[PDB]
């Protein structure tokens, strides 16, 4: 693979932290309620939940680096500035849940489209199309199998949030970003 | 004019779409009610709504390319950027109607003026600050002629939400944008 | 000092209308309340408020002028933008202040973050640490003293909220901004 197993530990963990802010954050405000009581949990979440966005994260920003043209301009700060964005969208989710389905996916669907036009590429929209499909579908799977609900008023992607469509897209964007990132900030002549 | 057929019709649905689906916020959350029920709906908007703005669309970027200097620089991203911006500024609105007039109006400035601060320039802001007073005018007449009402939390402007200033404003600057765009892409050597 | 008197006036009242923005916002919204009836108040703010923010836009300022390499390159629309940035933020915790500490800190700390990756530097975000413990600690004293009180849900960091760390952050990085822009603006030859 072409990321180090260090680096593809440190994208794992930064992916596990920020899921746990983000499902703490569905948890409490009632957006998401979990029905898994038979496994450990950390925080809010079930064991697996952070290893699961953790590992997608590595996942995503190896992806990239199979992709053409990785970027060798980006910088530390484009990194940070991305994982604010999807971290900062995460939880807004959580604080609007509640509200009408349509303004509440176009909030996101806007974010989602300003973090990739400030920090994205074409092979980075590429990783945010594969995880946008992937992670609803892992998610309504899940929820068929009764793990866990989404609120009444946020399930109406087959058992789901719509807003998980750009959420999702938004976080592949940065996760390629990130890997883009792993590969420059190595030592140079 | 300086816009082609095609580019106004493109511009045109653009403010169309856009604009449908923040008048379907504003009204399923209850930031307006429409009082008109003798024409034509479209969604939740009538007819004549996403032709007005849309027609405003339009014209506000055929006006830039009438004033000094078109940018040439412009990108689609910016573009698409700007349109994420306003669509967003506008959908957040009908989430936060209810809230008191000065910290809902303050947002709302504060994300016109970030939008023109990254992507407007003198001529683009000169373009917001047309809109910025046609538009609220002509809502104020419509609301006086009983075509429609505010919440009555959100009516400070003689009848209409003070947000709506720092909101035409954004899509001034956006529009304008647009149509810099629109003759940047055109063909070249 | 590096600042001329008439750059830190300028800097004084700017800080200060944005203060009596954000803290009317406060206090409308029932974030805090104040318990000081004996003093003359200026909108919904004790005088002695604006004041103490002005001075410490102008201080903050200053300080950065007394860093390594201020910045020769900053333009008006980098602090336009950072401060709509800070105002919007401010009033932002006025709207969501209700909602459970953790999504409401966890987005003030993005919006901070995604300031500081746009508009600052190293020198910026030392400005911002400083602030950020000085304006907290200040506060605490002020409500340990019964000046004024949180909201019992924004109450978390030793009677205060704790999304202030991050907001006096963003501010701190804007105002050593502003610093940097009044000398760059200079007349040049
Ligand atoms: C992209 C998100 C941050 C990833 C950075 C941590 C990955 C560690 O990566 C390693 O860091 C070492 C020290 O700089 C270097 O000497 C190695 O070349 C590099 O592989
Ligand atoms: C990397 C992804 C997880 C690796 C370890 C798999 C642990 C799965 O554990 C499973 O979780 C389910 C939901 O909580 C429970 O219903 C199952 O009984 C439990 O075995
Ligand atoms: C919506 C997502 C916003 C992300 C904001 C980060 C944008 C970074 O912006 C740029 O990043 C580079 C790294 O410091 C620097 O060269 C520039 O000074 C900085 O403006
Ligand atoms: C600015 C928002 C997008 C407007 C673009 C659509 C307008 C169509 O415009 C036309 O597009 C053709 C195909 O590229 C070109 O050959 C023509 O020169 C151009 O006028
Ligand atoms: C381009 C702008 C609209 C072009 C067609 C004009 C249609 C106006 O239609 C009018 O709308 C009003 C409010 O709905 C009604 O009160 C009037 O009775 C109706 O005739
Ligand atoms: C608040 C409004 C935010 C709009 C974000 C769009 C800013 C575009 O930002 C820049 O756009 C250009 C077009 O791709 C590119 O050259 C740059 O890579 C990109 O960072
Ligand atoms: C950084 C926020 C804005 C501060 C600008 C106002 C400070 C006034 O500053 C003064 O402005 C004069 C007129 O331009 C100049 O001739 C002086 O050199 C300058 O010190
Ligand atoms: C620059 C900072 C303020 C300068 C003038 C100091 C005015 C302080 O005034 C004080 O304010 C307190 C809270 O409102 C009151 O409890 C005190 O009785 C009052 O004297
Ligand atoms: C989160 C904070 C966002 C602040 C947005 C302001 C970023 C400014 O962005 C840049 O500023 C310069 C001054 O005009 C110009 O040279 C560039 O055209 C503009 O894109
Ligand atoms: C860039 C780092 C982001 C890490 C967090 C990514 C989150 C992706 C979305 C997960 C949504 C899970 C859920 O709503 O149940
Ligand atoms: C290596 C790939 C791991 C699985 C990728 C999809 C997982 C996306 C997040 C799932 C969240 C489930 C709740
Ligand atoms: C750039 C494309 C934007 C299209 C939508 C523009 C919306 C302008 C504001 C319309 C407000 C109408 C209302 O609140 O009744
Ligand atoms: C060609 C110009 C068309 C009219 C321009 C002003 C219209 C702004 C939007 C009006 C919305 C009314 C509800
Ligand atoms: C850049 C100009 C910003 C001026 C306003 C700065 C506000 C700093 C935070 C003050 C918070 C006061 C309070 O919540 O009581
Ligand atoms: C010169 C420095 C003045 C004091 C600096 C700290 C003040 C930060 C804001 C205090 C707000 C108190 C309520």
């Amino acid at each position: 693979m072409r990321l180090r197993i260090s680096e593809a530990v440190v994208l794992f963990l930064l992916g596990a932290v920020a899921a746990l802010i983000g499902d703490h954050s569905h948890v409490v405000t009632g957006t998401t309620v979990y029905h898994t009581d038979a496994v450990p949990f950390v925080w809010s979440s079930p064991f697996w939940f952070p290893i699961l966005v953790g590992a997608a994260t590595a996942s995503l920003a190896e992806l990239r680096l199979h992709l053409p043209a990785p970027r060798d301009g980006v910088t530390a700060c484009q990194a940070l500035g991305g994982v604010a964005a999807v971290v900062g969208t995460y939880v807004t989710t959580a604080l609007v849940h509640a509200f009408p389905v349509v303004p509440v996916t176009a909030l996101v669907a806007a974010a989602a489209a300003i973090t990739w036009c400030v920090l994205g590429d074409g092979p980075g929209a590429a990783a945010g199309v594969v995880i946008a499909v992937i992670g609803p579908a892992v998610e309504i799977a899940l929820v068929q199998l009764g793990v866990f609900a989404y609120h009444p008023d946020s399930d109406g992607l087959f058992g789901v949030a719509p807003f998980l469509a750009p959420l999702y897209f938004a976080f592949g964007v940065v996760a390629a970003l990130l890997g883009e990132l792993a590969v420059a900030r190595r030592p140079q002549l």
